[PDB]
């Protein structure tokens, strides 16, 4: 009805006004604030420009086309209006991809180096982003995918002209960036949780008294076995989670080797009685193996981490694995599975990594660890400690900027996901699926994606305190005249 046409005009009127003033404030704030003037925020200004180009020329033409109830301008006006929209939408999705990579590299650099991360090639990377967006929107002028759609009163990329062109745009410029940005922030969150999880006030070798060699000889004598290269496991007894079974099968491979005599194994945990029986059987057939099913105190586990030479983490799935970080804390060299989180916290210099769910590979890794002499081990324990020491280093940091940039992405994905879903549905059969798709649904998905062009400055002020403070500073400085005497 008549109200629905005027309602869509309100959305555009709001979007145009909020995008012009809002993104002008974002660009002005980055150069008027020292805390927001960092090089890593070149991508924010790049996105702010991308957001602004639609409200100066394409959107005003569309607003007038609602009232006109048709395209009363030229074909060149329809082609340029469409070409600049693509440069904007594809520009903003690849700019969000840029920030996602920048911030993931930031947390990794601050972990590895004492010096602050300085994105030197930032002005270079944005010039490649705009080269990539121009390479994607230009072929639509020659193909003729850009045409006027009366339902949405605009000149855009028609999903029903060429189905090969639409699936390529949906896969390469929506699904490809989405997976890159989702992975980037997923890896950041785990590392922020690992930073939170660790406790250097508890897992500190100050709490331990004597020499490592003395504390080991003492711990081994208590378990009724002489001195040797000791190994430890602390986890639940399960088939496919903590991987206690991979360790037990690997001990059987080693039991025949002459090298097994110079080994000690301290398995700790409860679970499957079948796995509990198998472990108790290897405890009876060999004096090297000691199994502890009972509940152990945080204090005695710290004592264990401190005396034991190696900690085996044969986990199948382990997202955080604070266990390895806690072991490295008190200089225990880990022999862990290459799992997401375990692969993050264990560098090739701070432990020996093995392929998960392989009893043969673990046996060869335990044999590799056995060949390491007292001198070679001392540097590993030093590196393990320096690795755990760099995780607790990032504890007082203000991780609020990551949240804002994440909300930026989350909202973008909400606005465009309906539009890109329709794109694939139309691509399947452009002839039949066009009348088969609801009219309200097509209009709403389009004006949702249009509304996104004004959403970025709103959240910048709402979530990032530095932007809110500078927004007010600009608003006052532009509207508080100077008087004399
Ligand atoms: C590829 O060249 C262009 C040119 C102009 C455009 N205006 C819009 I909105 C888009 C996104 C189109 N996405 C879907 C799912 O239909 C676009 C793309």
């Amino acid at each position: 009805p008549s109200w629905l046409a005027s309602a869509l005009a309100c959305v555009l009127i709001f979007t145009i006004v909020v995008d012009i003033l809002g993104n002008l404030l974002v660009i002005l704030s980055v150069y008027r604030n020292k805390k927001l003037r960092n090089a890593g925020n070149i991508f924010v200004v790049s996105l702010a420009v991308a957001n602004l180009v639609v409200a100066i020329y394409p959107y005003p033409l569309v607003l007038m086309s609602i009232f006109n109830n048709g395209w009363n301008f030229g074909y060149l006006h329809c082609q340029v209006s469409a070409f600049l929209m693509g440069l904007s939408v594809i520009g903003s999705i690849w700019n969000i991809t840029g920030i996602a990579i920048d911030r993931y590299l930031y947390i990794c650099h601050s972990l590895k180096y004492d010096k602050l991360y300085s994105s030197k090639n930032s002005l270079c990377y944005v010039l490649l982003i705009w080269l990539l967006t121009l390479a994607a929107v230009l072929p639509n002028l020659r193909a003729g995918t850009l045409q006027y759609d009366p339902r949405i009163y605009s000149c855009t990329f028609a999903q029903s002209v060429s189905s090969a062109y639409t699936i390529a745009v949906v896969v390469f410029h929506f699904l490809v960036p989405m997976i890159i940005v989702i992975f980037c922030y997923l890896r950041i969150w785990i590392l922020v949780l690992q930073v939170r999880g660790i406790d250097c006030s508890f897992w500190n070798e100050s709490y331990l008294t004597g020499s490592r060699d003395e504390r080991k000889k003492s711990l081994l004598s208590k378990f009724g076995m002489d001195e040797g290269v000791t190994f430890m496991f602390i986890g639940r007894f399960d088939r496919g989670q903590k991987g206690v079974d991979v360790l037990l099968k690997a001990i059987e491979i080693l039991s025949s080797k002459k090298e097994f005599q110079e080994m000690r194994f301290i398995i700790i945990g409860k679970g499957d009685p079948e796995l509990e029986g198998w472990a108790r059987s290897l405890e009876e057939k060999h004096g090297n193996v000691k199994v502890i099913t009972e509940m152990l105190s945080r204090e005695f586990v710290r004592e264990l981490y401190g005396s034991v030479d190696f900690v085996i983490i044969p986990s199948y799935f382990e997202p955080f694995g604070l266990v390895a970080l806690e072991a490295m804390c008190l200089g225990a060299i880990p022999i862990a599975s290459a799992v997401g989180g375990l692969r993050d916290i264990i560098t090739n210099e701070t432990g020996i990594l093995v392929k998960a769910g392989d009893p043969g590979e673990l046996a060869n890794a335990i044999l590799k660890a056995l060949e390491l002499s007292r001198s070679d081990l001392s540097k590993f324990r030093e590196n393990c400690k320096k690795r755990a020491m760099s995780f607790s280093k990032l504890k007082p940091q203000d991780f609020r900027n990551f949240v804002t940039m994440f909300v930026v992405f989350v909202l973008f994905a909400i606005c465009f996901a309906p539009l890109n879903f329709i794109g694939l549905a139309v691509a399947s059969d452009p002839a039949s699926m066009v009348p088969r798709i609801p009219e309200w649904l097509f209009v709403a998905s389009y004006y949702m994606a249009y509304f996104n062009s004004c959403l970025n400055p709103i959240i910048y002020g709402l979530l990032d305190q530095n932007f809110r403070k500078e927004y007010r500073r600009i608003i006052v400085s532009l509207c508080t005249a100077r008087v004399f005497f």
